[PDB]
């Protein structure tokens, strides 16, 4: 909508305040001009049509339990925006501004949220097995990250190369929730999943197996499951990533760690200029031995590290 530029402050899913960019026209918006072309909030009203409304508050004031969803998809969006434009000079995820839409509130005791191609829709959980999903930066991070995927790369989202795909929006969803800095740590979705049990999450990148996923390619899954499993052998993926970064030995192969922003260099760079929609595990190998090479040389400690971590996760 056409108006003029404010803040806004509210609470989000977990109870803490902040301030949101919105856009005054009679209503208060939650549509942020200060990033790209806009980001937009829309409310889907419990229902499974999309986008919905564009969401539309009184007073400019969002600590109403119903606005808490819309607080955090908003302004997870804008720190997401900022890491690729501060950190990889990458505009929005299509890298001209493209608006960033999403929507809460979606369906009824939905525990999930996407990126449909156009938006990403987050669902308020059934209280059980998530909370307002909104409220993980991991998660929005991941989900807008499979924007940025679909725009560059554009891996197929079927066995290796989706999982790929899943593990690069767990990357650099993690590597998102580092950049802001509060309670980083490297899994997936563990401040809205399962609010009656403490310390876990959804899924492990230091250690996927935790929670049933490969860590070493020979614990691949090869069924039909969930488009070939690309949820579960991205833990081999993100175990290869863990290891970049931050070092170990596993399965008795050691990995010099380099760090997360080498980690996130590598791979962006890998899935910017190297990878393709059929990329397999061993091309992304290749991919990012040669993203590491362009960047510090093919006799760097970065280098032998992703070749390191590639052979702990027998990915040859
Ligand atoms: O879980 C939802 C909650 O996040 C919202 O605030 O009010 C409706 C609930 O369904
Ligand atoms: O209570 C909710 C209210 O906060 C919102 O503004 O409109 C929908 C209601 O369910
Ligand atoms: O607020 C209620 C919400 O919790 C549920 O998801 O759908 C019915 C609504 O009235
Ligand atoms: O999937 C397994 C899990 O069920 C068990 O609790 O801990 C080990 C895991 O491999
Ligand atoms: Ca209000
Ligand atoms: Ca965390
Ligand atoms: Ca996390
Ligand atoms: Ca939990
Ligand atoms: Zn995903």
């Amino acid at each position: 909508i056409t108006g003029t530029s404010t803040v806004g402050v509210g609470r989000g899913v977990l109870g803490d305040q902040k301030n949101i960019n919105t856009t005054y026209s009679t209503y208060y918006y939650l549509q942020d001009n200060t990033r790209g072309n806009g980001i937009f909030t829309y409310d889907a009203k419990y229902r499974t049509t999309l986008p919905g409304s564009l969401w539309a508050d009184a007073d400019n004031q969002f600590f109403a339990s119903y606005d808490a969803p819309a607080v955090d998809a908003h302004y997870y969006a804008g720190v997401t925006y900022d890491y690729y434009k501060n950190v990889h000079n990458r505009l929005s995820y299509d890298g001209n501004n493209a608006a960033i839409r999403s929507s809460v509130h979606y369906s009824q005791g939905y525990n999930n949220a996407f990126w449909n191609g156009s938006q990403m829709v987050y669902g308020d959980g059934d209280g059980q097995t998530f909370i307002p999903l909104s409220g993980g930066i991991d998660v929005v991070a991941h989900e807008l990250t499979h924007a940025v995927t679909d725009y560059t790369a554009g891996l197929i989202y079927q066995n290796e190369s989706g999982a790929i795909n899943e593990a690069i929006s767990d990357i650099f969803g993690t590597l998102v929730e580092f950049y802001a800095n509060k309670n980083p740590d490297w899994e997936i979705g563990e401040d809205v999943y399962t609010p009656g049990i403490s310390g876990d999450s959804l899924r492990s990148m230091s250690d996927p197996a935790k929670y049933g996923d490969p860590d070493h390619y020979s614990k691949r899954y090869t069924g039909t499951q969930d488009n070939g499993g690309v949820h579960i052998n991205s833990g081999i993926i993100n175990k290869a990533a863990y290891l970049i970064s931050q070092g170990g030995t596993h399965y008795g192969v050691s990995v010099v760690g380099i760090g997360r922003d080498k980690l996130g260099k590598i791979f962006y760079r890998a899935l910017t200029q190297y990878l393709t929609p059929t990329s397999n595990f061993s091309q992304l190998r290749a991919a990012a031995v040669q993203s590491a090479t362009d960047l510090y040389g093919s006799t760097s400690q970065e280098v032998a590290s992703v070749k390191q971590a590639f052979d702990a996760v027998g990915v040859k």
